[PDB]
């Protein structure tokens, strides 16, 4: 068939619904994820009412093929999603109450200033372009929408999903678009990055500083230089699990800040050692013992000025 | 058609049965296994009974277009499954007796506090999705229920393939959804893990001691610190083949208190050498002469204390 | 049916234009990108001219089974578009104005001499050939050309997606070809670059440098070769995010010349402790003061040098 | 149509041929590979029967569509086989001639106990499952049965593609499975192993026992240390390449045994040291002396202990 | 249909014609490419034939359901390729001029002894089994092959794409197979080797060399063996991007080679340092001002003697 014609002259309202049944492979560089939901329309079309006493069945189940469904389409996905229909019902008064069971990867950009701390925001965009004959306007129904309690995503807590109920309605290419935003709100859960990462990051910076309670040079290079050696290590692995971003992340400033501390140390270090060999063992030993000091208290102070900055 | 009506206001029973055929990737960071099985249902439909005699044939074949099927689906799978019909019998009371091979990528989370001696519960839930014609409950014919001897999941031991007999019934979008859990139990293969992983990861942290049977700092330091850098190696690798845990993991907490004990002996060897340039190689040989045993001694209490935590 | 036949004998036009609703995964390596996007198609076919009195409606649609609709390809395309048909509307003097979403993954080269600072131009070639009863050419409606305001190529800026408007037509197996050359203008975000490679390379090379304020060869050679080898991690590293380039690339280059700084600079090292054990820390020390400058200017007169002949 | 009906109470018995075309990616982790091949079928259907005098034609192509077909299938592969039609040919008699070629991935375990030196028995195990109506018997057509000269795996030599003649009927949900047995042999080429892996593996060993040469315990350290970090990246290396095996392989006991020869010489390094401190460089002379045989004959004996044990 | 009956008893000649459209993923591993490219099929079908002057219509187009078309199939790929059909034109005396647009997954094993300034021939072989009723045989339509301008591997240059004009005729499976061999010729470009990889590998080893102007065993064990770890990093780097060759590589004997010229340097640094202990800084000079001139000319002649046996 084609549209149902308007009962006046006013737009065709299609009702919507989202229903998460499994979320999963939350890529951080690709800034992806895939989605497996029930999608849920509901739209009016007289053409097909009928009288539950003549007919003697209250509910009329119709192939797809046979009546008019909108075309609805999801907007921020890589390609068309996949899938199959599960009931299609009309009432006596012609209400058609869609019904599929679909699966996605869905394009939605993170933010990693926070990163590992960070919290997102994920946006499955639904959409509808109007026909000629007629125009099209979507709507949520809240009872459709949700997601069931075992919904996990590997790596992070689900907070809610929910839908921005007013449509954004534009202008595309001469015909009118109807466009709904519902949002996927998850926080990562960052418990292993603090003993896998965090702390002994810290540790080999602690080692760096020993240097400081010792005269002999050859081992003081030894010890700064290794222990930097072993930032890079931790520099180039958190660095690989996260996207080009054109912005100062948390963690990436952190690291940063780390790489001068064991410059400085160098500084320090080849310092005490030039004035020994120059015979000041009297203020090589004044620099050493206050290092000792200048170095916990600067870091701490720095990390809380960053802390204060992102959060 | 549609679905066979009521002799009473009673739901229709659909027999399952799943049969393993093949076991493969058990993906462990993105917690998914693949599956290729027999699935078997089986219904009365009454609309669809006849007589041996007249008929002269005792079991009638159709073809799936032809009938009334019911829309069996997987709960925890990230696309719908790959199913070719294998045969479909007709007893001549009505009795149905479907059977497809299916092959599917199934989404089950893994336990990882007690990896690599942890153990898995796999699950493949079974759904139905109820019409308004008639309500439809699922049910396990446990004589269709199994795995062929061969299936072999590389890197697990496979102990058993059961089915909770009784199934989930509940509300989902006004309708009644019949939700059946099929349980894969396995084991973690763990005898590579020992010489590939763990005893490499010891002899090294065991070198880092030598440092106490020995007075030079500059030879200490490169044995505390590279074996330290060995460690970071080890840390890594294991990391890289496991998720982001909201959870202590039992070999995490195990690297990670052996960073402590890289961190310490550099206390021990950073105080070591600060006595012999005081001039109290009095002390300083009788702490060298105590972490001999307290290293030891600590590592082995430590290690019990986490065992018992998590055994 | 077959081609709409010429009113005299001029080739048919065909009306074209892109709109980005996607732009992801810039694989820099592969030298491709992903594309979602709307493709308006827009021809004269008399055949299907109609009356808006007689017939009572202005616009028909046609499913694309229907009717001659051209055979519109991609040509810089690794397989066929995946595309779903959105609209078929004929206005009464025969004009079509079909509309289809589509998605595909594209080549197109990218120039990675000024990488990461380097700018790209895509291409999205637009084609189609000829049939004997007629001749087809392709044309550009600039207002169905554009992008969403929102479309987001992780890791780049996006200047603009422009079309240009005069196709290249040419005889291809003996048959006439119009091709027609879309252009997204692109600009690489190189923020991260700065923090995360860039200074870390030049810290650990600055940091070689301090064997020229020691006069330890054991240390020295510890210096220059630790921070050598911390250097190879980043050649390394940024060379594999990176295709094999048949000409110099410009980090490529600052990489490349860096490794003489550290050769240069174990020669350096290698002869001021050859002097002190032949016993002229006379010249030895002269060497070594000039190095402290020669490094640093020589290395800033060369980074100029390259910096000019690359921007 | 459904199976053809006996002459009297025989099974059909369906003739089968596989005949490999490409042989590529053997995946050891996965335990998996790749086939392209022919599948060729052949049995005796009468209803197909025919007159060549009337029909005019000795032999009669047929669309899969329009005759019965046996179901046959591929047992140990992740998805059904992707394959396209080559040719049906009906002779006079009733005699179908099936031809198909089609691709698939194939699951096949492999032996790692002798790697890298192994040698594989990999399997395509044909099946078919009977009807109510008719049981259905394979057979091998050894005439049909083969490989072509050029058929390649990168990284492997190719024996024998050979057919287990006897099938292996039996029970599975109340029905008989016919099940035929293809064996595909290879041996793994491991001249790259020698030069790319083992010889740099010895010569890091034997460059580590050149501290039994020296007196000098911060150079020894060094020796011992750095070469077994050296040896670390060479298990992780080749551990990477290969699955999670329950079983010791024999690179893996060569390596493990190697960690030892580095944890001993630390040993060996530290009491060479720890008796020129207590001065009797007396004994510690012997021990010195005595480990330059000691380490090269225990490690040859040994050697020899393991390749007895496996080969 | 069924094929075209001869005129006598010749064989069917099928005109085939390749024209590559897109060159891209040549990987080196897996010894595979992706293409993209025209086919051309042309043969006579006298049952088409017809009348300019009565149908008045000098060419006839068709749907490729309607016409007897040739299985014509790729033999060296990984799945049956992606194929869209273009146009098919029947001139009157019935010729056919089939053409279709395709994308495959090609296997052509590449020769690496002369890496990285090796040169490779791909290959592309077309196919065709005969009929019963008819014989088919393969032809080249020289005026059909051919690839673009543009047509780019990234990494490398790309020669010729010929055809050898005259099929390998054979029976297979008691038929007729004829086999045409189409040929892309390509060239590696290099450039980028030089200065990431090999100037990199030379410039570490040629560091190793400078012990010999150094009478300090501690640096000289450090200069030595911390190059040979730089070394293996390389080693294991360049073997990554290649697979596992049952035949010696160039650059593998060439990285093989170096791993003895640090394991000499071992040696005589050990040598060098025992004579020193032993009281002899008489001989000890004599060989570590030999092994100055020694090293650079056995390794230059080697490399010539290396050159000379692979170009
Ligand atoms: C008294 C010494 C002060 C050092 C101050 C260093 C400032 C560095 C600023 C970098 C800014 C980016 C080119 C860097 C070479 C390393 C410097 C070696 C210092 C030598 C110490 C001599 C001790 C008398
Ligand atoms: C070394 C660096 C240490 C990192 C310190 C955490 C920064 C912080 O303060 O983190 C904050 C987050 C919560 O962030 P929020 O909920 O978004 O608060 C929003 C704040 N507004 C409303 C003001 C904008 O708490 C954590 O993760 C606490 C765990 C820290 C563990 C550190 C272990 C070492
Ligand atoms: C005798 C001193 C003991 C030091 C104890 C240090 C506790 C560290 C906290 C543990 C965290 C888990 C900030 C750390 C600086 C490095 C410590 C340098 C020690 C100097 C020794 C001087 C000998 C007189
Ligand atoms: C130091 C290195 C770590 C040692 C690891 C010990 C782990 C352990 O104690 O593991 C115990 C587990 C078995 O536990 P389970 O079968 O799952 O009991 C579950 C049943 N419940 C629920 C009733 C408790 O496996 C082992 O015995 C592994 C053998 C370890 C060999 C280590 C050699 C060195
Ligand atoms: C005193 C003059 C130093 C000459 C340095 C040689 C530069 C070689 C340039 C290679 C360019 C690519 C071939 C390199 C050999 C090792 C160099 C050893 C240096 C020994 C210094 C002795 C101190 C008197
Ligand atoms: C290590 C070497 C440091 C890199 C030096 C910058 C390269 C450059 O000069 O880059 C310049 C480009 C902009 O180039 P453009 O404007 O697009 O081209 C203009 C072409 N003209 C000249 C023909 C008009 O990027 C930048 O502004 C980079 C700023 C990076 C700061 C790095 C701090 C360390
Ligand atoms: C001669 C003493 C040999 C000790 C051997 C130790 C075997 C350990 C077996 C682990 C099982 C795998 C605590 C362990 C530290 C290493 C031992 C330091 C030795 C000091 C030498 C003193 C010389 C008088
Ligand atoms: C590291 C230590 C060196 C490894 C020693 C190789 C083991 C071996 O000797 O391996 C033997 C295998 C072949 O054994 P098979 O074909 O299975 O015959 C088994 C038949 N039986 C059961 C009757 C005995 O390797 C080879 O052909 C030898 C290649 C060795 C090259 C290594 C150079 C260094
Ligand atoms: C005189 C030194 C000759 C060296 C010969 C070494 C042959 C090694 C064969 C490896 C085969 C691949 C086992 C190797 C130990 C290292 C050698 C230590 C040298 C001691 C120097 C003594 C000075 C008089
Ligand atoms: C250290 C390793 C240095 C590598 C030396 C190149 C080997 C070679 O000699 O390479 C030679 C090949 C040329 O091969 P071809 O002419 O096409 O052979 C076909 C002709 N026949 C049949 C007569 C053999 O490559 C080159 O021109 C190499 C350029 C090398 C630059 C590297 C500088 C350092
Ligand atoms: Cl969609
Ligand atoms: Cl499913
Ligand atoms: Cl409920
Ligand atoms: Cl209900
Ligand atoms: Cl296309
Ligand atoms: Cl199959
Ligand atoms: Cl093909
Ligand atoms: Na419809
Ligand atoms: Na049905
Ligand atoms: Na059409
Ligand atoms: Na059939
Ligand atoms: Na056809
Ligand atoms: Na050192």
């Amino acid at each position: 068939v084609s549209p149902p014609p308007p009962i006046a002259d006013e737009p065709l309202t299609v009702n919507t619904g989202i229903y998460l049944i499994e979320c999963y492979s939350l890529d951080d560089k690709a800034e992806t994820f895939k989605v497996n939901a029930f999608l849920s329309l509901s739209w009016k079309d007289r053409r097909l009412a009928f009288d539950p006493v003549r007919s003697g069945v209250r509910v009329k189940t119709y192939e797809p093929e046979a009546i008019w469904i909108p075309e609805i389409r999801f907007v921020n996905v890589e390609n068309a999603r996949d899938a199959d229909v599960v009931d299609i019902s009309v009432s006596p008064d012609g209400t058609v109450q869609y019904l599929e069971r679909f699966s996605a990867r869905v394009l939605s950009p993170l933010d990693f200033r926070r990163y590992p701390f960070d919290s997102q925001t994920l946006h499955i965009y639904l959409i509808v372009r109007s026909v000629d004959t007629r125009n099209i306007v979507l709507a949520v129904d809240l009872e459709k929408v949700g997601k069931n309690d075992d919904v996990f995503l590997t790596g992070w807590d689900i907070e809610s999903f929910t839908a921005v109920v007013k449509p954004a309605n534009f202008a595309l290419e001469d015909r009118l678009e109807s466009k709904l935003d519902y949002q996927l709100r998850i926080s990562r859960q960052y418990f292993s990055y603090i003993p896998n990462i965090i702390l002994p990051m810290l540790f080999i910076l602690f080692i760096s500083w020993t240097a400081f309670w010792s005269t002999s040079y050859e081992a003081n290079v030894t010890l700064v230089v290794s222990t930097l050696i072993a930032h890079i290590a931790f520099n180039i692995l958190v660095e690989t699990n996260l996207p080009c971003t054109p912005y100062m992340t948390y963690t990436g400033a952190i690291i940063f800040m780390i790489y001068l501390f064991y410059f400085v140390a160098v500084i320090e270090v080849t310092v005490q050692h030039y004035l020994k060999v120059e015979s000041q063992p009297a203020r090589a030993a004044s620099i050493t013992r206050a290092s000792r000091i200048a170095f916990p208290v600067v870091f701490l102070l720095a990390n809380i000025i960053l802390a204060f900055l992102f959060f």
